[PDB]
């Protein structure tokens, strides 16, 4: 047909490539020969089997075939790109209608005085070019670690300039000998020349499908964007729901403006009475035999104090007092540890220049002399150094130090060229290798990639020895770094593996405990004095000693079963039990004084027993409400706070028994012997007058509750690490640095279990680099979940490395002695061994990959490869990432990483991604594991949990109140007040900055217990009244306050005030933030509700 090009007339210059001979557009080439037809179908494709009058000869096709092989390896990953590439250069040289879309701009003379072409012009549809560029745009070269466009396209980012590179005349560098120009626009009104248009194949094509790694389109777009996790609008979703609820509530109010029990009572009444007879009998038994029960108490406490002193007194460590040993994250940790070995122990050192850069010859010279000392000649007491515990990648390899010193291999560089050398090594780590032969990322070494302007560099040391010997060395390193004399301006902050455990069990706040104890003995004596001003010091002493006998009994009774209490939480029980324990002393003693005031016919023995039998249900309900609240708080699974609820539950029970039995006897003896002679309101009228405004108080307090129900969703989550460690420690500085100067994240592992990996079906579920495999494979999904999730850094797939290792192109990798299956020795650099797979036995669509028994035959030589000849050896990188027994690969690990994680909110968000992603593969047994996951397993279900525990506690309070008060209406009011205190404190939790942990969730569950003590006494007096008193509501409530109101203010109210105040001053901030602000806000909030609100509500019950 019409050909503008045909045949070769000779080379343009000596040794130059032969150039084709130009021909007129009317030239008609003869019919093709038999050999040409065979070549065209093979070299180009079967689609050319029909062409008769081609425009190319035998020399042209063989030359074309030779040239095409040049670029075949680069673009062989994606068959679509390869198919398109061949088509463009096949039609351009052999298409019958070559002249239709080809024009000769310039023709030059050859050596043989025969004209040859020097420049050419072609025209094609822009759609064709756009598709062609798209197919080969995202091809990735295995060895270059970058897009293949750099090698073939020269980094071209536009389709227009991509063809330009191909058309560039660069014969010296192997380019096209003659310039080629491509036109993307042609208004061919004349239509003399026809534009070049032909079929275009994209990676999505079924026939020419390409892997996800090759092109974006083939990757899984099945990424349903999870929604609803965050808030909606400018306010939280729940708050908007509440706000509309108030609006509709107001509209209803606007419309308002315009406009058998007897059987239960009898049974309960008999039950209530039976308790009174039971309790008075106990008092008679105790009072009638004072010495008998006093000797037993003294003897018993000595028996129990013996157990705690020697038999059992233990503490714990971070992984035993903050993680439940039954959770799923701890069953996974044990499995990973058993097979793939425990994670490395990590020591980190930060060298920080607060202002300005760090790297200077003075600082660099100084550090080189203190990093060659830690890692070479520290020699802990047992003469074990870092060289006996450090992590060695192989059997014989210098162990890993992740420091910038490794760029120079521990050789102090010269004073002149150190700046340029460091920049070059950082910019291109491949050109600056450490002694253990692996590139060091600049993010793991410096705060920022600028290097020279970095504010701090990080030194990491890895210990693969977990015996107690490694602990001994870390003691020496901790001591060495503390006393190190850094230059002026610089700073150091480090965290050895054992630093956390040492500092947690270091705070000793027992001094302040003895001060709170001293204050309450002072106050108790003052508040227990007689109406005449006389003081009874002995009674006050018994109050303090009686509570101690409860704590010691609990710590001795409970330690028998094997419970261990933490040092941190063993300093909090004394305040809690004493605040609750001493409450019943004043009520019994004070009420006893009243009985002496009137009706003195009874004697001391008869008066006290009457005092005990009268408020016994009031005391009994306090004990039963201080064990349900604590027992419900024992459902928290953190061992540190689960043992705190069990320890307090037993202490409260023992304190009650040792008060209605042992203190009653003591009181009788003290009063009988003393034989006191029979005894012969500012700020109240003002307060009493205030209660006259029933509606003003209710409206104000009601508004406070409702405005505090739209701030609950503003409460944060998580416990800050800096709080736990005591102040002035070296870990407060460290945790501050990790949040600002570290640019790497924990290395999440993706363990896969019970997978065959020997049948081709299973391998396709982890493929990430081949075409015929599944699209939802593990490698493809994890590749896509890198722009939206927290797991960003690339995945280390050992299965794709294994198959690449068998590639015949990498001949050196899989050398096998010819004629045998034995491995070619490394000392055999001769033609005595060949590749495992021949040229035609390996294809990118898994046509000849190992299967069945053959899979484990070659896996035993890849995982033992030296890795020196070619980088695809597997002995060094993936030695410990497999658990195989020459018949299966039962387990395996794929390593990834998170991003910096610079906050407590990112730690919780990251943990969610690990759980979310591990549940995206229903066909696998995958589970992700990172070192920090076990410590954040509580916040996943802390939302529903806190509602259930608090909701359960309020329900329990209502149930017991109805049984004792014998009045449903009164009980409901008490439950309504208690739930009003909890909500109010919850909103104040957001403002004060307290978060929601398992430590501040138990504190909020025992607030209902403490919040019922204030109100239970007021409510009961309202229900039960003397006959002489009027039955009108105002009279009864006024009667109640005048009777038991004083004891609440001088007792339950003020006593807790003294205890909490002392707890504010402490070294650890965990006591100041959680156990003080929570228990100090409760008293103020509960005091207002109990005194100002509750009587107003009762009067209008
Ligand atoms: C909080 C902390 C922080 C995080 C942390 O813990 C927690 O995380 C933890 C995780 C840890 C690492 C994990 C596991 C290893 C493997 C081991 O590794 C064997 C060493 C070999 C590694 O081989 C290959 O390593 C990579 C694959 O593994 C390959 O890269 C890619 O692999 C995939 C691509 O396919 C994709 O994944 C990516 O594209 C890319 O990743 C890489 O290219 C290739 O080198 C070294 O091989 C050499 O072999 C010959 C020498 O022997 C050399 O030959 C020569 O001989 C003379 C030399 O004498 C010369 O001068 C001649 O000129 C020359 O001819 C030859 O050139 C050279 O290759 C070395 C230790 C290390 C790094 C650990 C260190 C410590 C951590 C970073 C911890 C760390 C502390
Ligand atoms: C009741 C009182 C005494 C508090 C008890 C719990 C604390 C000791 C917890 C609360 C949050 C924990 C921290 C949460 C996050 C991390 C990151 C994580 O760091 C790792 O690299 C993992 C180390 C490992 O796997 O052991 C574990 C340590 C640390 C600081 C934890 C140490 C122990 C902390 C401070
Ligand atoms: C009768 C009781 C239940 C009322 C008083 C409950 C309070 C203890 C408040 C104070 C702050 C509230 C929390 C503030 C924020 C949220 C939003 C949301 O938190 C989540 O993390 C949702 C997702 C998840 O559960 O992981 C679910 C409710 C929760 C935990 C709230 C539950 C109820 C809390 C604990
Ligand atoms: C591997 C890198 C260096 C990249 C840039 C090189 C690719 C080579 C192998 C490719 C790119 C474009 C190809 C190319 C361009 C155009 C022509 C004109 C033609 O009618 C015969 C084939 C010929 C001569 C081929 C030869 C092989 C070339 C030059
Ligand atoms: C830490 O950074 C500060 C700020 O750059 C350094 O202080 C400067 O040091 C240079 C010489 O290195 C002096 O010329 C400047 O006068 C210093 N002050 C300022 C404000 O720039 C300090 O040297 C750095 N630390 C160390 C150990 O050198
Ligand atoms: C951790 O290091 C210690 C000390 O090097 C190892 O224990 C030593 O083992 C050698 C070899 O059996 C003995 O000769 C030494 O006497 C041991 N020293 C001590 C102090 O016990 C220990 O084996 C290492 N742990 C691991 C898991 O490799
Ligand atoms: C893709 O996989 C096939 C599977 O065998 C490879 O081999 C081809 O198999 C088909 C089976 O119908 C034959 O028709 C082809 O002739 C085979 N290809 C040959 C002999 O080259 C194939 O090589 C793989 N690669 C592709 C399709 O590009
Ligand atoms: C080699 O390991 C494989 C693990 O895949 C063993 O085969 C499995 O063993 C477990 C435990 O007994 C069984 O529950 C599985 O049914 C076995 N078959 C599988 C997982 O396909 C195999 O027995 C081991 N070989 C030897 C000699 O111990």
């Amino acid at each position: 047909a019409t050909c503008a090009m045909y045949g070769n007339c000779g080379k343009k210059s000596v040794f130059g490539n032969e150039l084709p001979c130009p021909v007129p557009r009317s030239f008609e080439p003869p019919v093709l020969s038999d050999e040409t037809s065979k070549l065209l179908v093979e070299v180009c494709g079967e689609e050319w089997k029909e062409v008769r009058y081609a425009c190319c000869t035998k020399d042209q096709v063989v030359a074309l075939r030779d040239n095409l092989q040049k670029a075949q390896p680069l673009i062989s990953s994606c068959p679509a790109c390869l198919k398109n590439f061949n088509n463009l250069f096949c039609h351009f040289t052999c298409a019958a209608d070559q002249g239709r879309f080809v024009n000769i701009t310039k023709v030059e003379k050859s050596k043989e005085d025969k004209d040859i072409v020097a420049e050419l012009d072609v025209f094609m549809n822009s759609s064709w070019a756009s598709e062609f560029y798209d197919s080969c745009k995202n091809i990735k070269f295995s060895a270059t670690n970058g897009y293949a466009m750099d090698l073939i396209g020269g980094g071209a980012k536009n389709y227009s300039q991509f063809l330009k590179f191909l058309g560039d005349a660069k014969p010296m560098l192997g380019g096209s000998p003659f310039q080629i120009n491509y036109k993307y626009d042609l208004a061919n009104e004349e239509k003399e020349w026809q534009e070049f248009n032909d079929e275009v194949y994209a990676c999505d094509d079924a026939q020419y499908k390409c892997a996800c790694s090759d092109c974006q389109e083939s990757c899984p777009h099945l990424k349903p964007l999870k929604d609803g996790v965050c808030k909606v609008g400018p306010l939280p979703c729940f708050s908007l729901s509440v706000l509309i609820f108030y609006t509709i509530c107001a509209l209803f109010a606007f419309m308002w403006y315009y406009l058998v029990f007897e059987s239960f009572n009898n049974e309960t009444n008999f039950f209530n009475g039976k308790l009174a007879n039971l309790f008075t009998k106990v008092g008679q038994f105790s009072v009638e035999n004072p010495y008998k029960i006093l000797i037993t108490t003294v003897f018993s406490i000595f028996v129990f104090s013996f157990i705690i002193f020697q038999y059992a007194t233990l503490e714990t460590d971070p992984i035993n007092l903050w993680v439940s040993k039954n959770s799923e994250k701890f069953k996974e940790k044990e499995y990973f540890d058993d097979n793939f070995g425990p994670f490395y122990r990590t020591e980190q050192i930060f060298v920080v220049n607060e202002t300005g850069p760090v790297l200077s010859y003075e600082t660099l010279h100084w550090w080189f002399d203190v990093e060659n000392f830690i890692t070479e000649e520290l020699q802990s007491s047992e003469n074990i150094g870092y060289q006996d515990l450090c992590f060695r990648p192989t059997e014989d390899s210098t162990c890993v130090i992740e420091s910038f010193t490794q760029y120079f291999q521990g050789a102090l560089p010269n004073k002149d060229s150190w700046k340029r050398e460091l920049q070059e090594c950082g910019k291109f780590p491949v050109n600056c290798l450490p002694t253990f032969q692996q590139p060091l990322k600049t993010n793991l070494l410096f705060s920022d990639d600028d290097i020279l302007n970095a504010h701090a560099f990080v030194v990491t040391l890895l210990l693969t020895n977990h015996t107690q010997s490694a602990n001994r060395w870390e003691e020496r390193l901790e001591e060495y770094l503390l006393d190190l004399k850094v230059p002026e301006g610089l700073r150091i902050s480090f965290n050895t593996e054992i630093s956390l455990e040492k500092e947690l069990n270091n705070n000793n706040d027992i001094s302040t405990v003895a001060i709170s104890y001293l204050m309450m003995f002072l106050y108790a004596t003052w508040a227990l004095r007689r109406k005449d001003g006389k003081t009874r010091l002995l009674l006050g002493i018994s109050g303090l000693l009686i509570v101690l006998a409860s704590i010691v009994c609990a710590a001795g009774f409970l330690t028998l079963f094997g419970l261990k209490s933490t040092l941190i939480i063993a300093e909090v029980i004394p305040f809690l039990i004493l605040a609750i324990g001493i409450d019943n002393i004043f009520l019994i003693t004070h009420e006893y004084d009243r009985n002496c005031e009137q009706k003195p016919e009874y004697s001391i023995d008869q008066k006290i027993i009457s005092a005990i039998g009268r408020m016994s249900p009031s005391i009994l309900m306090s004990l039963l409400c201080q064990t349900g609240c604590f027992l419900i708080a024992a459902f928290v699974t953190m061992p540190a706070v689960h043992n705190f609820a069990i320890y307090s539950t037993v202490s409260v029970i023992f304190n009650g028994v040792l008060q209605l039995t042992a203190y009653v006897s003591i009181l009788s003896l003290y009063e009988k012997r003393s034989n006191y002679k029979q005894i012969t309101s500012f700020l109240k009228t003002f307060y009493f007058k205030m209660l006259t405004q029933k509606r003003l108080i209710i409206i104000i307090f009601s508004a406070w509750f409702f405005t505090s129900l739209v701030f609950l969703p503003e409460i944060q989550f998580g416990l800050d690490q800096t709080l736990a460690v005591p102040q002035d420690s070296y870990l407060v500085d460290y945790f501050k640095d990790v949040y600002s100067f570290l640019n790497v994240g924990p290395p999440v592992y993706m363990v896969v279990k019970n997978l065959d990996l020997t049948k081709r079906q299973n391998q396709q579920k982890i493929c990430g680099k081949f075409t015929t495999c599944e699209r939802d494979s593990l490698a493809n999904v994890l590749e896509q979940e890198r722009h939206r999730s927290t797991i960003t850094e690339p995945l280390a797939n050992w299965l794709d490395d294994y198959f690449m290792f068998l590639n015949p192109q990498n001949d050196q990798c899989c050398r096998l002695k010819k004629g045998t299956d034995e491995v070619c020795p490394p000392s055999f650099p001769s033609r005595r061994c060949e590749t495992c797979f021949q040229q035609g036995s390996w294809n990118y669509n898994m046509s000849g990959f190992p299967e069945g028994k053959d899979f484990m035959e070659y896996l035993s030589i890849w995982i033992n490869a030296p890795s020196d000849p070619c980088p695809l050896g597997g002995r060094a990188p993936y030695s410990t990432a497999l658990v195989y027994n020459e018949t299966s690969v039962s387990a395996s690990v794929f390593r990834t990483a998170h991003h910096p994680l610079r906050s407590q909110k990112d730690f919780i968000q990251a943990y969610s991604d690990g759980v979310r992603i591990s549940s995206s593969f229903p066909e696998l047994d995958m589970f992700a594991y990172s070192p920090f996951y076990i410590f954040f397993v509580q916040y996943q279900t802390l939302g529903p949990l806190t509602l259930k525990l608090i909701g359960s506690a309020i329900i329990l309070i209502f149930f017991i109140s109805s049984v004792f008060l014998q009045n449903i209406r009164s009980s409901f009011l008490l439950a309504l007040v208690v739930t009003m205190i909890i909500v109010d404190i919850g909103a104040l939790m957001a403002l004060l900055g307290i978060s929601l942990n398992a430590v501040s969730l138990v504190n909020l569950i025992i607030c209902v217990g403490l919040g019922v003590e204030f109100c239970v006494h007021i409510v009961r007096s309202f229900t039960v009244v003397p006959s002489e008193t009027k039955k009108d509501a105002n009279s009864r409530v006024l009667y109640s306050l005048n009777t038991i109101g004083e004891s609440v203010i001088k007792g339950i109210t003020l006593t807790k005030f003294i205890g909490v105040c002392v707890l504010a001053f402490a070294q650890s901030k965990i006591f100041d933030v959680f156990y003080f602000r929570m228990w100090f806000t409760l008293i103020i909030v509960a005091a207002l509700h109990a005194l100002l609100f509750l009587p107003a509500l009762l009067s209008l019950f």
